[PDB]
């Protein structure tokens, strides 16, 4: 038997012998991660041997404005040993030393579209020193994107790109960026310039790129970013950590995130796809019930194992098509679901003429600003991969399937039955079956072949 | 750090080592149950040798109407060699080797208030075997309270109980009983003439240990022949321990006596005063119990009434539910309207509600609902109060739309930590007695009793 | 038996004889008042003799524009020598006498978040001269918070907490501070320099604070504020009038104060606490009925007796619960009260960060601004009851879901409640304290005699 | 200052010094009331004294079947000696030693188109020891005007009144009846035959002569008379006299007796104002002091009590809050009724009795009646006098006035300013108040001129 996430909990499945199992934990193991009693060793040797730029020390001075900038709770870890936390902390150290005062710093959670961190989400993120020290004093700030006092317009890039910046960010005297070097299903990664401009700008700049946007920010600036990037492991463990200039350091993370993110393990070329999203994972709870963020979901799975699968590919999805659109936390969605099931639109990609029409409502603007929900523009920012590529998508356990069936994904209620019907009509009843079990609750990576 | 069911899957917990942890089947052991290959002799033996009644070939002749009646899906096994498929393929194997033909059997699945079986019910009970034998010829019937052409009024009882019975089992010429004799909170057994007054009578029958007994043998005065009873003790497993057939009235106490070595535990050192478990969606009555609020509040009176002998009176109950407001409606149609009359009226407690029962027993639509769509009676709800006198505070912890176990009267937390933290600062104390009941609403529950 | 305000009128209850009774006043009487033949006295010996500042003769001129701060009707005596009514006449009478005309005197009504003042309720606060004298000629204006065109930016102090001030009391020569001296739950007084960080601002600056805001007012405008406050007992009878400027003031009020406020009369913890609230009281019509209210009421309650009170005390409330908001004064506290049981609300304080969104809705602000509603941030400006008490009993109601969704335990009669929290909280000797008209009084903190 | 009921509490008034106070019990004392240790005796002399048929004991035997008739809860003490416990209590004992079989002994309370009684309700008619001895047995049973098979069709009289009967007390072998007299607005008594034609009849034979033939009907076809055991109560519902035997012999004996309890001399001059207070909770229950139609109701119900005292140009002045408070738990069809009142040609109320037929027979409003214990359809068309005498009626106080002005009546806000408008209008500068402090709180009287 095999064991799969199935909302809360598991659903079980028969599936024949020949089938693969691939854990990005055991399967194949990540680059070693560095022990807890050396992070304060590696974190002291990278800031003061930064990449084309001076120590901290040497950039700072009294009464010099200061801003941090945070990721927020979507991606990085969470623990006792964080990345986010040793870097500040150490960060802060280097500032004291040089001559920095505490009552200037600020801090800066950048989500962008991602909702506004609350005061549990910033416990969370900064911890339970941190979050005393900074969080009454009003110096931890969540990034608003329609707060128009507090947007700056840098104008466009040399392609036409129109740039907005946070005002906080702007008028400081040092930024610096705290970025997680992670893979993306489309191939890039969550360095400094793609976090640069990504989680500081607004819905404008977000419709080589982020490189751009970042050198346009940096040339009106006048000081470059100081980006911290740690390259992260499937457990949120800190591979190397790496501090300078985002530019010529970017190429020298990315040359070890390859190592991790780009997994050689595939003998053969697989048919079928078997896994599940539980209800809560990456964007938060609801995500593997919503059935945009499900489609979404399948599509990076879809990007993320596309040279390991065959052409006829075929997924089997176990999750709870409850119907549960988290509303306070996604306020457009319901009315998103409904504008492409009552339009003339036959795909996902016919939805994207509505970004403008979305990402300028009042009352979702308001519920972004001040409710702690979603950018109505994070869903235009995808869902058309899914619908190539595969010949069938199979939801299984769903409890309101009218909502899976919306979305173009075939239905049904036990892993044994979708996987009948799939070797019945699509992949013959010899098919090369690949298990992915907490496919969702690890740091995903790219699987490729042995060639 | 202990775990606990929470919705579909186990929310953690972090309790002091004085935290004593039991399981139905794994802490004490349960009477050792029939082997496999021995349910043929147990089987046989007991249907050869009936208690206080003929053999059934006696009873059994040509021409002859026999109707079997089945429980419902609650809780009866579903194995490979559960109870029911076993029981019926025997019971009809003598019947044939008695000469009655097959057109003349029929089963009634005895649901009374539960909602009528379904056709993948229906597989699931009677295996697949009876279930392509029997089914499309049309000889599985679920009972229902509400069609009138097929229920029959006896009359009347000397303690003032009207008595309506299916009309299927009063023209019937032999009719057999299959039932598991398993524990109740209250105490009555499930199996019996419990079965057969509770099944095949309407909501009338149950507005009104004794009850049960009179108006069975009201049944069987009327209709002039007495049930053929095959009731089979289970364990947490569901799994065969005796069976017992014959004359229901003779065999309930033989049965009883297996039963009460069964249910009743006696696994305890000390007065427990915090019970921490966590309730599973799916469970007992189906699924949605763990998040409806009227069925959590059901739920976690059955809990009190199964531990009150192990616990204190100062005591807490610690539950983990998502209590998401799913009052799953498709199969609760009248909950919701029962929830906002609780807390739209002149409503203090739970009990307060009961002069509606027979507003909602007669409502039409839920009536419809119950006949053709496969749900709850209406008067299920009414057939709950022991939660909110014994325990002292009840906590509800990681409710996803805490509104609802708050308007019952239930505390809500967000961590099994904050929860116990609370009740040891007002009630319990900062030195508590735990005790943890991890798969508790999985496994049949039993009565926790003290050693001495 | 014991009779406790129930809504209107009052439920019966039959307390065991152990069960003791504190009325503020009537049990421990209160320093004198000053009788009325010599409130005159008091005053021009007040206004004659300021702390900190000199006397309005000395102040005022020819053409000097004045502006009298004067707050609303939530608190305070609306008799007919209160507090309000004396300092305003006098006050006029000095600045009359150093030359100031009335056709420049203006009177500014500083509710803040409160609601803003109608005819009637100018009529009750300022007595019949004052009103047919000031109101006609509109020099009477009660304080708008969200009107952007007559608030000024003050900055931030040095702490960093935003300051919004009303342009009318920031464009005056003079400007002259009315308020009263009396204890609040939480520990601190009204009045002086909390009157005008609460009363003249809006939501952002109210989200030592009032110090340093009132100290920031104070250096913006140049014009220390001269405010004449007086101490007030339970029947809000003034016992000493102070004026001059609230800096070198507020602590010689206080310490009379602390005498009226803080009464030392119990000699044993009590377990079991027992009152009820009518319909109208503190913040006007409904409180005594809506949830959210009933839940601060209670709060305020646990604040002031929790010293007299044990560690598994429990409260029994008599209400009625017939689920009256008082919509047109509370528009926002339905959709308070929907949040906080359609959400992952656990506990009120969860719905702080709901408190933005509020104090932005344009609707519920235009009907602050013109229906004479609550400003819609006063519900987040409640956890102290859920934190500390045992069990928290409201009897009597009509609607007992909501006093159930907010986490109160629901009863019908005050003997059931009684048998209840004496078989599961306070065992079968509970030491009971009743307290009749603990909302119709001003309210005092219990203390311990010894 | 003089004080009323308002809403729960008390509202207070300044009224000049010629007002004239009266209260039913104290202002003149009614009849002396036999006390609580004569109750013993009276009653054993009254059920030993019939007035028309044998005593108890002849009309019992062994295997008979007894019905008691108890009235509603709306009328009647309910205290340690009330009527109907010490009644109940003396015909029980009465039938034990008679020879009379506990199992052939029913209660049934006689509401008629009152909402049926509940478990508390009966408890507190009954007394705790009866209701524990009768209730759990199922031997108290309320009247069901809709249950047709517990209903018996007896014919019709010669006036074509049409006689409906409870099928409970038609097949009785002794038939007992409960019943207090005390006296109506209309000038009957609410204890008798009365009882018998209202209590144990459906709508269509609702819709003092005309209870007479009813149940002389009742008892011609049942074949033997009622054996009644009528009490006269004061004010504080406490006995002055038990009247047992033959209804239609007994009845102008109690009347006799009744008669010096309901009619008041207490009249030296002929009033131009009255004023009281509604209470929320009086006569039919919660509710009726804010339920605009039952404010009609009592309003005119006191129109007719002090009708003999008053000018011709009265001023009725009440304190009530008219908060549209209907109870539509109890009163479901009320608001339907005052739409109907609102959105029709309906100029009067008495232009609405065409709609009772069409009331009567609704299906939801029935169902509510028999199973929520709601009141029947019918009882609001059982209201014109208060409008066809008054010429202004003041609701004094009342919290949504939109309610108390669309029936007709004035609204103002304090007791002095409804007075003052009063005497600008109607009743001069000069005129003669009668004020009624505790109205609906006791037993209302009948006033009139001492001479």
């Amino acid at each position: 038997k095999f064991d799969f996430e199935y909302g809360q909990g598991t659903m079980s499945a028969e599936l024949p012998d020949n089938t693969d199992i691939f854990i990005p934990g055991e399967t194949v193991k990540d680059p070693d991660h560095i022990p807890e009693d050396q992070l304060e060793a590696a974190y002291l040797e990278s800031l003061a041997h930064p990449i084309g730029m001076p120590t901290l020390t040497e950039l700072a001075g009294p009464g010099k404005t200061v801003t941090i900038v945070v990721p927020d709770r979507v991606k990085g870890g969470e623990q006792a040993t964080s990345h986010r936390k040793l870097s500040i902390k150490y960060i802060l150290k280097e500032l004291y030393a040089a001559g920095v005062e505490k009552k200037d710093i600020l801090f800066i959670i950048s989500n962008g579209l991602h909702p506004r961190s609350t005061e549990a989400d910033a416990k969370a993120i900064f911890g339970e020193e941190l979050f005393n020290e900074f969080w009454h004093t009003g110096q931890i700030i969540s990034h608003d994107s329609e707060d128009q006092e507090h947007m700056v317009d840098l104008g466009t890039t040399h392609r036409g790109d129109p740039v907005y910046m946070n005002k906080y960010v702007f008028e400081c005297d040092i930024p610096i960026l705290i970025g997680h070097v992670q893979g993306n299903p489309y191939g890039g990664y969550s360095g400094g310039y793609k976090h640069s401009a990504t989680g500081i700008t607004n819905w404008k700049c977000i419709a080589n790129k982020f490189d751009e946007i970042s050198m346009h920010m940096e040339e009106k600036m006048g000081h470059p970013f100081f980006c911290c990037d740690a390259v992260l492991d499937t457990q949120s463990r800190q591979i190397a950590i790496y501090s300078g200039y985002a530019k010529e350091m970017m190429p020298i993370s990315w040359k070890l995130a390859d190592k991790r993110t780009y997994v050689h393990w595939a003998e053969k070329k697989y048919d079928v796809l078997v896994f599940g999203m539980p209800q809560k994972f990456h964007y938060g709870d609801g995500m593997g019930t919503n059935p945009i963020m499900m489609m979404q979901a399948l599509s990076a799975q879809v990007l993320r194992f596309k040279r390991v699968m065959s052409d006829n590919c075929v997924i089997i999805c176990a999750s709870t098509c409850n119907g549960y659109f988290h509303d306070e936390r996604w306020p457009y969605l319901r009315e998103l679901y409904d504008l492409f099931q009552h339009d003339h639109m036959n795909t996902l990609p016919d939805m994207n003429r509505l970004g403008e029409y979305f990402a300028t409502n009042e009352e979702y603007i308001r519920k972004y600003r001040y409710t702690n929900a979603f950018h109505p523009f994070h869903g235009f920012s995808c869902g058309h991969i899914a619908e190539m590529n595969t010949s069938a998508i199979y939801i299984v356990g769903a409890e309101e399937p009218g909502y899976a069936r919306g979305m173009g994904l075939k239905t049904r209620a036990t892993f044994e039955e979708a996987l009948e019907d799939a070797k019945k009509k699509y992949v013959g009843q010899e098919p090369n079956i690949l298990a992915l079990p907490m496919t969702f609750k690890k740091a995903a990576v790219h699987l490729c072949m042995k060639d």
